[PDB]
């Protein structure tokens, strides 16, 4: 049907508005800390802490299958690299310090993806 390709036209266009928000969001994390996702050789106990492990390069396969249908859950999977890391590692840590930076620098990029969003439907 013509519906499913405007629909389909659609999720391509906010995929696109992501993986640009996606590059600025990574951009802030220049020490690449959240590029890829905790080795459980390397973090044999991560499991036992950290339900859903999330990083930008397990972001980016979902993004890149088109499977995020909204910014909400774009964000989920954002919030999940800084949560995570700040659950697992203490604040006196270069990790737990990682995240807030990045939390804070993202929030920028997300006001205005959020508008985005709105604006162009």
């Amino acid at each position: 049907s013509m519906e499913q390709v405007a629909m389909e036209l659609r999720l391509t266009e906010l995929t696109r508005l992501l993986r640009s928000v996606l590059d600025q969001l990574q951009d802030k994390d220049p020490a690449r800390i959240f590029a890829q996702p905790v080795s459980l050789k390397e973090v044999p106990d991560y499991l036992d802490h950290i339900k859903h492990p999330m990083d930008f390069a397990t972001m980016r396969k979902r993004l890149e299958a088109q499977g995020y249908k909204n910014l909400h859950e774009f964000e989920e999977d954002f919030d999940l690299i800084i949560d995570n890391c700040m659950k697992y590692n203490a604040r006196d840590t270069v990790f737990y310090r990682a995240a807030v930076r990045l939390r804070d620098q993202g929030g920028v990029v997300l006001r205005q993806a959020r508008r985005e969003v709105d604006s162009i439907g």
